[PDB]
């Protein structure tokens, strides 16, 4: 009736109510397979998870499955289940069942064009998603097309809560070149300049630069490294502002700014010759340099771009806004005891 299920010969054991195994790929750091719910009658995403013997393995996992038991939209990747061993003893892995999602936006972007109808409803559920994580004082830090997920009939979801932090504006400000762990090409002029990327301004540059990538399927500023991505930025944008650059205390970071040349704006209309002049507009607000001017979610949504899909009632927000690996895999035992037979 059933056993310990192998795949590429590894233990995939989430039986019996996961049946017909299927591989798709690997995760953060684990593999993923569909699989066929037994109870509700439908093939789903499974996760194996191994996070046990590092803290910031653990820190991340904790981290992410707080936060996805947490929420509740129709927009975020839900949990509808936790496999793992009944005591912390034998728990040596942790399965995450999510519903599933036949792709993502970095696939769809490498293989399909995308009509202004798609793009303006794919941009139009991010920001949806997005007011709700914002309104829990969250921060995603890590948007980037791959992390977009999409079924059979374009629905979205944002996944991959692993590098989230909650919001702390007073603590945001940093060094020249301070080390950052989310994806390059996504990263907001100010992280490689003074920001340690803990304010909300953070997740609409990544915005920004997905709603870049949608309009030309390549993405706009592909920085090789830490710093070509400011360099791939202002070849865009232009030189800062005056204004901008006195918002910037750090010598450092300022006298940087100050050592290049002079560039000039790039028109969005001559980087995008078939996108809609309001995707541009919005695009212009989403993608400025200075993070105190950059558009909001709330007024990203209220744009006249989205205005067939705006309604701000049927764009909820949060209810509830917000170590040793030892006590790490504990809180993970805690946090999962929920989806235990009972």
């Amino acid at each position: 009736g059933a056993g310990p299920e192998m795949v590429r010969g590894q233990v995939f054991d989430v039986g019996p109510r996961y049946t017909n195994l299927s591989y798709i790929g690997e995760g953060a750091y684990g593999m993923v397979c569909s699989a066929y719910d037994n109870v509700n009658k439908v093939r789903v995403a499974i996760k194996k998870i191994s996070p046990f013997e590092h803290q910031t393995y653990c820190q991340r996992t904790l981290r992410e499955i707080k936060i996805l038991l947490r929420f509740r939209h129709e927009n975020i990747i839900g949990i509808n289940d936790i496999i793992r061993a009944p005591t912390i003893e034998q728990m040596k892995d942790v399965y995450i069942v999510q519903d599933l999602m036949e792709t993502d936006l970095y696939k769809l972007l490498k293989t399909q064009h995308l009509s202004n109808d798609h793009i303006c409803y794919f941009l139009y559920q991010i920001l949806r998603g997005l007011k709700y994580i914002h309104s829990a004082n969250v921060l995603h830090r890590d948007l980037k097309p791959s992390n977009l997920l999409l079924n059979t009939t374009c629905d979205l979801k944002i996944c991959d809560f692993g590098l989230a932090r909650v919001a702390d504006p007073d603590h945001d400000h940093t060094g020249f070149l301070t080390e950052y762990v989310a994806t390059r090409w996504y990263r907001a002029p100010e992280i490689m300049l003074n920001s340690k990327g803990y304010t909300k301004s953070i997740d609409i540059w990544s915005v920004g630069c997905i709603l870049a990538e949608m309009l030309s399927n390549r993405p706009i500023f592909p920085g090789k490294h830490y710093l070509d991505q400011l360099n791939h930025i202002l070849g865009i944008l232009g030189s800062p502002s005056q204004e901008d650059l006195n918002c910037i205390i750090n010598l450092k970071a300022r006298n940087y700014l100050l050592s290049l040349p002079h560039k000039n704006k790039v028109p969005w209309n001559r980087l995008f010759p078939n996108a809609d002049s309001k995707a541009l507009d919005l695009l212009d607000k989403m993608l400025t340099f200075n993070p105190h001017k950059r558009i909001e979610v709330e007024q990203a949504l209220a744009h006249p771009y989205l205005e067939q899909y705006y309604d701000p009632s049927d764009e909820p927000i949060a209810e509830a806004p917000f170590l040793p690996k030892e006590k790490l895999k504990e809180l993970i035992f805690e946090e999962t005891a929920r989806f235990q037979p009972g």
